């Protein structure tokens, strides 16, 4: 069986050879990286001399699309922010080889997920997890700027980067599930735990829905576990409403979801359709706030007092808005005292 001229496998994958030279330019050492898209290889540019990773798409035309799209976003990005300060990963150029569209990028490291395994799942430090925070919503503000008014979608940790493996700078990847403010197409995104209560309940969404995936983020960084772990949507829904309380009466009524999981009281109130009972499972006691932090591993650790806990509380509730309109956005959000 022969796929692509004996190129690719049958997961429409090119076949990584050590050693292989393409294009008379880039010398293919070795697979670094995987995913639905397809691959990451570590290269060495000869032109450039440097190494680089290729991300290498599937020779298949969804992916092929997908890619596309994405690359017209990084271009973007790239022609208003020359100075690669604003924490999205940098595209040098990209290519099509062999039938697979190539994209060639700035060596990274490990993702946020991968580093949460190293830490076995117990979280990083609040002085970590403030670092990537500030640096998340910079990349934030960026996207948000009138020209790119983009939509990242698909915002959870393993699409955030290391650059360096000692080193907390970080970048964020993989654009190819993102829209822009004025071409909103998709009804069905995000990934589940991170996925806004907006999209949830089938209502119009803006760039308010990466700011709902942050918190999220921000409190599995720090903890080593998941916020809101749905089994799906019914789920992801309660698991929700177990910390934040039942969304506001306001949201509901304009719903075209609301009744996939709330029902409506003849007080006019909604209640849940037949969990810890609404808003007591509380992201004080999650935290560890008053009581040394996640577990109790923070105890008597420097950088984890009530007062630092009490900030970054109060900085994920506002992240955790139901309301997208009064949600933090990245301005405000980098203002926060959680900050100074
Ligand atoms: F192989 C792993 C180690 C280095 N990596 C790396 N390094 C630079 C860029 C990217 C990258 C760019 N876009 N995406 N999208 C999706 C996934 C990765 C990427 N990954 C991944």
């Amino acid at each position: 069986k022969v796929y692509n001229d004996g190129y690719d496998d049958d997961n429409y994958d090119y076949i990584v050879k050590n050693g292989e030279k393409w294009m008379d330019r880039y010398e293919i050492d070795s697979l670094i990286g995987k995913g639905s898209f397809g691959q990451v290889v570590k290269a060495y540019d000869r032109v450039e001399q440097e190494w680089v990773a290729i991300k290498i798409i599937k020779n298949k035309k969804a992916f092929l699309n997908q890619a596309q799209i994405e690359v017209r976003l990084l271009e973007l990005m790239n022609k208003h922010d020359t100075e690669m300060k604003y924490y999205i990963v940098h595209l040098k150029r990209h290519f099509m080889f062999r039938n697979h569209l190539c994209l060639v990028f700035e060596m990274l490291s490990y993702n946020l997920y991968d580093l949460l395994r190293n830490t076995n799942f117990r979280g990083v430090s609040l002085n970590l997890t403030r670092k990537f925070a500030q640096q998340m919503c910079t990349a934030l503000l960026f996207l948000a700027t009138p020209e790119l008014s983009i939509i990242h979608c698909d915002l959870k940790p393993e699409n955030i980067l290391l650059c360096n493996p000692k080193r907390s700078a970080i970048k964020i990847v993989d654009f190819g599930s993102s829209c822009q403010l004025g071409q909103r197409i998709y009804q069905y995104i995000q990934s589940r735990f991170y996925r806004s209560p907006e999209v949830l309940l089938g209502m119009p969404y803006d760039l308010a829905i990466d700011m709902w995936s942050l918190g999220c983020i921000l409190v599995e960084m720090h903890t080593g576990e998941p916020l809101f772990s749905g089994a799906n949507e019914v789920d992801q829904m309660n698991k929700i409403v177990e910390v934040l309380g039942i969304p506001p009466a306001h949201i509901l009524d304009q719903a075209p979801k609301a009744r996939k999981f709330f029902e409506k009281l003849p007080d006019g109130t909604w209640n849940l359709k037949k969990y810890k009972p609404p808003g007591t499972r509380k992201l004080h006691n999650i935290l560890g706030v008053e009581t040394g932090g996640p577990g109790g591993r923070r105890a008597g650790e420097s950088g984890h007092t009530v007062a630092d806990y009490l900030k970054f509380k109060d900085l994920i509730l506002r992240m955790l808005d139901y309301d997208p309109k009064t949600r933090i956005q990245p301005y405000y959000a980098l203002q926060h005292s959680f900050f100074k």
